[PDB]
């Protein structure tokens, strides 16, 4: 579990999004496992707007943070789960780190803020969803 709270948003995984999120919907992307909701609280985070592709990520199952290098976002096969089938995973980012299912919500940061949520993982790989390229958060 886990989110980003930037300005008057909250982005969560699409999959982990609450009644609540769905009734203060702004926008959401299946293909991206992102879903963003209004919030009257100003949130905490600040977004990254760069190219970094090291990073640390929060990872729950192991209470720890770890350093990681990442692959570019890119449209990523994703095997069939009990949230989604087996599709194309867009604005994804791979790396190899422990990951396990719980630990989508875990915050990836650079030198300039948030980069994106844990989203993916499987046998020493860990996935993140992009958030960079979304510059409506900052206004
Ligand atoms: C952090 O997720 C994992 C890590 C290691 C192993 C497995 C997982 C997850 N599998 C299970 C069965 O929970 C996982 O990758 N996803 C489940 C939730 C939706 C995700 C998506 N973006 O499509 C895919
Ligand atoms: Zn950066």
């Amino acid at each position: 579990s886990g989110a980003i709270y930037v300005g008057n948003y909250r982005v969560v995984n699409r999959h982990l999004a609450t009644h609540n999120d769905w009734a203060n919907l702004v926008w959401e992307d299946s293909s991206r496992d992102l879903l963003v909701s209004s919030t009257t609280a100003q949130g905490c985070d600040t977004i990254a707007r760069c190219d970094c592709q090291t990073g640390v990520y929060y990872c729950s199952s192991r209470r720890k943070h770890y350093p990681v290098s990442f692959s570019k976002p890119s449209l990523i096969f994703v095997e069939a789960s009990e949230y989604y089938p087996a599709r194309y995973q867009s604005h994804l980012m791979l790396a190899v780190g422990h990951s396990e299912p719980g630990d989508c919500g875990g915050i990836l940061r650079c030198q300039h803020g948030v980069v994106g949520i844990v989203s993916t993982g499987g046998n020493g790989l860990v996935g993140f969803a992009d958030v960079r390229d979304l510059l409506w958060l900052d206004e």
